[PDB]
């Protein structure tokens, strides 16, 4: 999270999930990352050092990037699923918009 593209990173996500591949919590993104064919994560959830660090051995293990939007409450939700405050993400094909290139 650069300091003021909080808006940036949720209008090119959700302009991304669109018609690109995505997923959406915690056992959803570690199965997918256990897949390996993901490329960008997103965490934007109350996330503990371990917890963090399971997604990022995960990010690690998969040739994927980190990128850490953890407000601490829930700013995500608003381009991925509206309802659910958990905004632990990952894109897997952005078949769309050049995220996973230029959000790198």
């Amino acid at each position: 999270a650069p300091v003021k593209s909080q808006e940036s990173i949720n209008q090119k996500l959700a302009l991304v999930i669109k018609s690109g591949k995505y997923t959406l919590g915690y056992k959803s993104t570690v199965k997918s990352l256990r897949q390996g064919k993901s490329k960008l994560i997103i965490i934007a959830a109350n996330t503990p050092v371990l917890r963090k660090s399971e997604l990022e051995y995960y990010a690690m293990l998969s040739k994927t990037k980190v990128y850490y939007f953890q407000g601490g409450n829930n700013e995500l939700g608003t381009a991925v699923g509206k309802l659910f405050r958990v905004g632990v993400v990952s894109i897997l094909e952005a078949g769309d918009s050049d995220i996973l290139t230029t959000l790198a």
